[PDB]
């Protein structure tokens, strides 16, 4: 149980260290602030049922990003054709990396289970990281692909439990 939460924490801390340079100092600030809240929620038994889903998603991060990007590239093959923004090795690697980072941040939102801190803290981290990254090809479409890839690994009730978290970030980022 508590090592399941520590595995979540270890995933989020590894991401923050790895992305610190590329994401905002403000983005790091809000991500660390979110992480502190997740620990407080855990210590007080708050919204505990979301962790089991998040753990499945965290254990399958690369599978999800690969599935979501192959989906993305079949829907928009121009992205990887010659002349495409994701045709080059450097930029395609940057796309897959950035998509994985947005997925990790979305999974942090899921662990909180709470639309308050998601808007006040989680979404600020996502927005600051997007600002620091700059051009992220097919940003909005990639998030819908990450959602459908993530839900494809879930049973029925977990899927309908999880979809509204992807849905809130999708609409919030659409502005």
């Amino acid at each position: 149980g508590s090592e399941d939460f520590q595995y979540a924490i270890d995933m989020f801390k590894k991401f923050i260290e790895e992305a610190a340079a590329s994401m905002g100092p403000e983005a790091v600030k809000y991500a660390k602030e979110f992480l502190k809240l997740l620990k407080e929620y855990h210590k007080n038994g708050i919204n505990n049922r979301l962790l089991k889903i998040a753990l499945l998603l965290l254990r399958n991060l690369k599978k999800i990003v690969d599935k979501a990007s192959q989906d993305l590239w079949r829907r928009h093959p121009d992205l990887i054709a010659p002349g495409g923004i994701a045709f080059s090795q450097r930029d395609r690697a940057l796309c897959l990396r950035d998509y994985g980072w947005f997925l990790i941040l979305i999974v942090m939102c899921l662990v909180s289970g709470d639309k308050g801190p998601i808007e006040k803290i989680g979404l600020k981290s996502i927005r600051e990281m997007y600002n620091s990254l700059g051009v992220v090809p097919a940003m909005m479409e990639s998030i819908r692909c990450l959602k459908e890839a993530s839900l494809s690994l879930l049973d029925e009730e977990d899927a309908n439990e999880t979809a509204p978290y992807f849905d809130y970030i999708i609409k919030a980022m659409s502005l």
